[PDB]
This record gives C-alpha cells, sequence and structure tokens, in this order.
C-alpha cells in the first residue's frame, strides 16, 4: 500500500495535464450513503468501510462527507489510510478491518485505532504496547463463524476456545467488539453462520466476564446488511455499497468513471499493423485514436482487441493489445473526433455507458481489482453537480 | 498515471511499519547498466527509458545512478515523470516517448521535453508553443516502419508522406530525432524493418533539407539493441533490460522484489475453508500465516491456491483467493516460522527464488503488467550490498 496518501486534492488544471484520471461522482456517494442509511434498524450504526484508500476512490476527497453524514466508525487497513482518516478531522471510532504487523500497529499509536486480533500473540502485543503507553488500548475480537479461516480465532475445537478466552481476558486491553465476515453472498449460509456467532459470542463473553451492552456485536459487510437484516446487530461495516459496488444491488451506482483523451489522431492503410505482436491488422483505410494511457495506469493488457471506450458518445473498438503507457482505438466510422476529446474508459457518455460485467470479461478480473489499482495510479477529481440545494 | 510522484525516498523505519514494499537492488541496476554499455557500438548513446516511473523501481532513487553513469538522455512518459528527472539535476536529453495531449506538452515547456510526433496536428500545436514562447521546440518525428501502428506517421502512400513531409518542414521546430520501433522480439524482421526505416528516413531528410548529421536516428528497444546490433544506430533506448526485464536476455537479473512479512499464525482445524467463495479447505489441522498484502498492492487475486511464497527460505502455498489486503499462506510445515519474519512474494530468499515465468502463469498477465503497479501501489527501498569499494 502507499506510503503517503497525497495529501492535496488535484485541482482543474492538474488532471487537465494529467494523461489519465478518475473521476469520482461525490453526489452518488451522497446518495448511496443515505439509500444505505434508509435500510438499517434503528438499533445498528455504520461503519463505513475505507481501505485501499477508500477503494480507490480517495480517503482524503471522500471523508468531509462521511463527516457530514455524521458516521460514527471508519474502518481503515493501512496506517497511511489511517492517518489520512484522523487528518480531515474525524474524531470517531476508527478500525482495522485486518491483521497488522506488531511494527504496523505500534507506529500507530497516536491515531487511536482499534486493532482487529485473533490470536493470542497478537493480544500479548497490544497488552505490550498498552503498558508501555501507560492506557489500556480498545480492540476488536475477529472469530471464524463465517468461515474465512483469515482474521480471527476459531473456535470449532477446545483448544480454539481457550485461545479466544485468552485473548477475551487478556490484562490492559478493553474488548470493544466481536465481529466475524462471511464468504459469500448466499443469505441461507449466511443465516446459518450467524446463529453460530451468536452462540460462539455468548460463550465467548460469559467465559471472559464481559459484558454484553458494552460489547459491539458486528458481522456484516455490504452484502449482508442489506440482504439478511438480521445480521445488522450493533454495527454493520459497508464498503462496496457505498462506492456502487455491490453486484447484488445494482440500485447503488458506481461513484467511479475512469477517463483519458485523444492525444492524436493518425492514418493507416489497409493491411497496417497495430501494437505489440502485431495481434490487430487494418482491413481498410483507417483513423485511429491515440490514448495516452495503459496498463501501467492499469487498462490491462487484455482489453486490447476487446474493449470498447467512449468517445464522441459513440463506442470505439480498442485495436492491438495495450501498451504500458498508450491505447489505440478504431475511430473510423465515428464522426465529430478531435484531439483533446474526452475518452470513457468506464463510465458513462451520452447514451452510452460501460457495465462492470464488461470491465470484468474483457479485462478478466473482479471489478475491485481494477479500480483499487486505478486509484493507486490516477489522479481523483471529485465531481459535485445536480439541481437546485441538493447534492445529486 | 500519478500525477505527483512523491519527492521523499521512503527511510527504515517507514518500511518496517508499511504492509508491503519493493526492494530494489542497486547494485544490480549499476550492474545491468555497465552490462548493457558494453555492447554498444562506439557511434551509439543511450537514452535511458524511465517510463512508469522507472518500471515501477522509481525514478527519484535510481537517477542518481543515471547521473554517475553519465548517461545523456532519458526517456519519459508522464509529466510527473519528467519532473522528477529534471528535479534530480539531470541536464541531460529529455525525451517523451509516446504521444501526448496538447495540455500536457504546454504544461511541460519548462522541463525541456523534445516531444515525439507522428501527425501534421501535433507538429502545428507545438509550432504555436513554440511561437509563443519565443523559441524553437526541439522535436522527434515517429516513423511507422516498424510497423506499431502507435505513435508514428504511416508513410506507405503518398498521403502519409506529405504528411511527414509537413511534419518535419513545420516552422519553429528542429527535428533532432527521427526515431521508429519494432512489435516483436523476431530479429529477421527487425532487420527487413530497419533497412525500410532507413529508406524511409533517408528520403524524409532529403524532401525536407534535413541535415543527416544533425539528425539522431533511433530505433532499438532493450531487445533490438542487444540482438540486431546494426539496429544500434545514433542511439538506444533500452528500458527493460536496465531493470533486468529482457525474457531472451536472462544475464541482466531483475532488480526488484516484492515483500511483506507475517503479520499473525492462526491455528485451523481439518475442513476449515478458507477466503471469499470458500475456494480452499483444509485437509489436515494447519497453522496459517496471515500476510497483509493482497489485490490492492497488486497481488492478483488469481495468485490464491497456485503460487507459492518464500518464508524462513522455504516454499509455502498461497490458500484461499487473495483478498483486497490479505493474502493466507499454509506454513504448517514449515518450520522456524514466527510473527514478523519476511516473506519474498518475487525474488529470492536463501536457496529459493520465485521465477518471472512463475510470477506470470500464476498471476495470467505479463511481468511489466505486475510491476508497473507494484510500484504505484507500494513504497521503494533502494538496497545497496556487495563486497569491498564496489557496488555489487
Ligand atoms: C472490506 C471488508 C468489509 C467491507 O466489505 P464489502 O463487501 O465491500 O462491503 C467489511 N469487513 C471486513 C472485515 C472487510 O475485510
Ligand atoms: C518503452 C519503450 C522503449 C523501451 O522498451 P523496452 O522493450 O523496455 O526496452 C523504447 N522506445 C519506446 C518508444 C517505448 O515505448
Ligand atoms: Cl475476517
Ligand atoms: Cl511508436
Amino acid at each position: 500500500a502507499p506510503l503517503h496518501i497525497d495529501t492535496a486534492l488535484p485541482d482543474a488544471a492538474q488532471i487537465q495535464q494529467s494523461n489519465s484520471w478518475l473521476e469520482i461522482s461525490l453526489g452518488q456517494f451522497q446518495s448511496n450513503i443515505e439509500q444505505f442509511k434508509s435500510h438499517m434498524n434503528a438499533n445498528t450504526k455504520i461503519c463505513a468501510i475505507m481501505k485501499a484508500d477508500a477503494y480507490g476512490n480517495g480517503i482524503r476527497g471522500l471523508m468531509p462527507t462521511i463527516i457530514a453524514q455524521g458516521i460514527p466508525c471508519v474502518g481503515v487497513a493501512s496506517n497511511a489510510e489511517a492517518r489520512a482518516v484522523r487528518e480531515s478531522g474525524f474524531k470517531g471510532e476508527l478500525i482495522r478491518v485486518r491483521s497488522a504487523s506488531l511494527s504496523e500497529m505500534s507506529s500507530a499509536l497516536d491515531l487511536n485505532i482499534e486493532e482487529l486480533i485473533g490470536t493470542h500473540q497478537q493480544a500479548l502485543d497490544l497488552a505490550e504496547l498498552a503498558k508501555q503507553s501507560g492506557k489500556t488500548l480498545k480492540v476488536h475480537i475477529a472469530l471464524n463463524d463465517g468461515g474465512m479461516g483469515r482474521n480471527g480465532i476459531d473456535m470449532t475445537t477446545e483448544a480454539g476456545k481457550k485461545e479466544a478466552v485468552s485473548i477475551a481476558t487478556q490484562p490492559s486491553l478493553s474488548v470493544v467488539g466481536i465481529m466475524t465476515h462471511f464468504p459469500n453472498y448466499n443469505a441461507d449460509e449466511v443465516r446459518a453462520k450467524l446463529a453460530q456467532f451468536k452462540e460462539s459470542s455468548t460463550w465467548l463473553m460469559q467465559q471472559a466476564n464481559l459484558k454484553r451492552e458494552e460489547i459491539t456485536l458486528h458481522v456484516a459487510n455490504s452484502y449482508t446488511a442489506l440482504n439478511v437484516p438480521e445480521a445488522q446487530l450493533d454495527m454493520v461495516r459497508p464498503g462496496g455499497v457505498l462506492f456502487g459496488d455491490l453486484p447484488t444491488n445494482p440500485e447503488y451506482p458506481s461513484i467511479v468513471s475512469f477517463k483519458t483523451r485523444v492525444s492524436s489522431l493518425h492514418h493507416l492503410p489497409k493491411d497496417s499493423t497495430v501494437g505489440y505482436d502485431s495481434t490487430f491488422t487494418t482491413s481498410r483505410d483507417s483513423v485511429l485514436a491515440n490514448l495516452p494511457v495503459g496498463y501501467s495506469d492499469g487498462y490491462p493488457r487484455k482489453m486490447g482487441n476487446k474493449a470498447e471506450v467512449l468517445i464522441n458518445g459513440q463506442r470505439a473498438k480498442v485495436v492491438g493489445v495495450t501498451s504500458m503507457n498508450t491505447t489505440v482505438v478504431d475511430v473510423t466510422e465515428i464522426k465529430g473526433v478531435l484531439p483533446g476529446q474526452e475518452v470513457v474508459l468506464f463510465g458513462q457518455q451520452q447514451k452510452q455507458s460501460i457495465a462492470v460485467s464488461e470491465m470484468e470479461n474483457n479485462a478478466e478480473l473482479i471489478f475491485p481489482e481494477l479500480y483499487t489499482l486505478w486509484g493507486t495510479s490516477n489522479p481523483r477529481f471529485y465531481v459535485k453537480s445536480s439541481g437546485h440545494h441538493h447534492h445529486h
């Protein structure tokens, strides 16, 4: 992960001289949050999950919305993300959503992170950091009832139960949450595992003399929070749906668009090869648009000869394999194309749209594999537009 | 591409609290440059190609070597890269290796870039920038003899020849180079296309009254420079081989390693699922190492259930699909594993090594697709080690 998340929001001139960039719809983000909120039970609260620099969309540009919306908790993965969240002025609960090294945890003490632990050694290490800093550190215990086999303690054996109790009774730590996480979007499996989580967490709280009313039980990602409402419990952990990436729930549109512009227009006669390995050959006299985007910007090699981009409201085929920095598009039958025109690589333009399913099939990746690396490799511009006195 | 390339080189403490990072062997980079140099004809010179933030390896950390080695020319793609090169103090020739938008070219005027043009409109636009800035701008003309169908002017038709002459005779520009680029590593095809390039460039120089001895003819990437030596001409453009990524020439080892550390060690009984979609189930009581690296750091989802990582000098299988931020490894039969130990995701550790071919097969990507995004998504640490008074 990036060591530092750049502090400045790109301005319009900076975007103008960028090769490619992300346009983030702040109004769509606001709307997705409000829509999500409308489905949450009275007794739950929201922890907005902002790992991978807010799913590529950018923590620094999005935090003012999180604050305005009064969201009480934010989740992150890296220390740089935790810093960006605190630097926005956010004074709510900040949780880490993964296991983190002792070095990570120690360097983050001033950020007031609630770490996520699933092993005795993590508890011992944090207890020592607590002792050395003259305080009690707040932690969440990850349980393995969901079957992720990832950050949690499995309690299906005597040894696992014993280890869980040791975690939960560690001197110098305050257990503020107990959680699990589900591996798929199968509502019936989630319900079965939720029941087991209730049993395990109840048992653990009894053994460790924890007080139920002081513990936040949380298990739900975006899918679960909306589609298994009885799993909302004390707190939900939506990430993807806020950003409009919950495949089961298309009523939350994606907030991200990936754009570039036409740099130059080149005339190539019939029977001309394009790109490394000469995988495409023109069948007619052609006009090709040269775009200064390639796989080092996160537009994969596999897009070549498969994907279309949008130029002047029309679909144009990407021809030849993508280069490291450049993509070539066939604009022979698109009229009105000129250098400098905006190109949509993912998103909408006039009446055309590139679907997520379209991106995934062409890239042979899942959508978050694309957008998380878009976000480390391109500047973000936060577009704010609607009608009167309204966000979207 | 990133809007700004971070100015500071990560220090040791910063790396210690990073989740994952790249280790760049500066001695190997130095050695690759010196070895490459030893094969260059007396009459050629080197333009080190540093696009995509030096192929993920980092312009800022590598420029002092380029300067010490007296390399006369550097190539870049983005304005941020051009800035990072000039900010190192480099006062040699700086060329752009792709078509760039008018907005990019205009904002870069103070960087003294020699742009790469293949269309009349680019020539007209640059001539106007030259006029407005009260100078003559230096340019390279890209010709399409190599058949990339990308940044160049195709001259196989009367219209293409006429356009090439218009580019080459544009008032207020100084043509300092004429170039092409080859689409594959087929030495016989390269030789045939080289002959055609000589014919085309000779013809163009005659028509535009250019003086041969004032023009740098350049056609060779890494492969071509080493394997078709008659194509070295006046200047070569090696990128990949300097960084140790020339598949045909394994005698230039890769300079990059991708690392993380063991965050936590988890006991999971037989018949336990791991990861989203539960694609792996333990067949025995297991100990799993939780690593804080995932696909948002550039370690792809496809690595899961395929790849191995190196821990304590031993290969360990990645189990379950990679998460956005976390990877799980089976260390049941690896002794000596402890939290905090270094993990090699790509590179060497003791007597073990992960091959490039291994990475490509598992990721289903070509190597530069991996490392360019590693470099936008992780800090770089420049390791300097050898024996006495020597770089490597
Ligand atoms: C990322 C993640 C979330 C958010 O998941 P979505 O499916 O994007 O809503 C919540 N909790 C944990 C532990 C996660 O890793
Ligand atoms: C990137 C590129 C190079 C360097 O290519 P390698 O195969 O990495 O040596 C040289 N010239 C141009 C025009 C390029 O695009
Ligand atoms: Cl988990
Ligand atoms: Cl080219």
